[PDB]
């Protein structure tokens, strides 16, 4: 039950298999629950794409696999997936 | 970063957020991103419906949000949402 954990190798955890699957996503037309497990995650923490794979997050934005209305310039103030992930495992609250 | 945590809270707190999520995705044909969030867990993980909401895991088999070639006899053997969860968090691997 009660244990001593690392948050932030936890939140590292989390980005690793969010950018697994958002790479998946973005090349593979058939990798199709890749495209569903990122279009879902996206949609519902409202975040589009990430740090580590800046680059790539062109290509999710593009096959709309961000929120709707989400676009280059509206994301520009908004917080990427590893953001949220990071502030979540903060708790920064 | 280094933190004690209750496991078992999270586990229940995961289960309480995927109950949320299913009894969303059963009713409301409107609800489709509960549907989505639903049937793209269950794939991903390969389970499919609850041990709190048993009876309701009736319909999002019937509604295909279950992992194909899930069935009401295959299911038999197969840990549910929940078992999964909790063996996760108990990392009893």
């Amino acid at each position: 039950s009660h244990m001593f954990v690392n948050k932030d190798q936890i939140a590292k955890d989390v980005k690793q298999f969010y950018d697994q699957a958002l790479q998946q996503a973005v090349v593979d037309d058939d990798a199709n629950n890749a495209k569903a497990v990122v279009k879902t995650f996206h949609e519902t923490v409202d975040c589009c794409g990430s740090s580590t794979l800046a680059a790539l997050t062109t290509s999710v934005l593009k096959n709309n696999l961000c929120p709707s209305g989400s676009n280059i310039i509206s994301n520009l103030l908004k917080k990427d997936c590893h953001q949220k992930i990071d502030d979540f495992f903060s708790g920064k609250l």
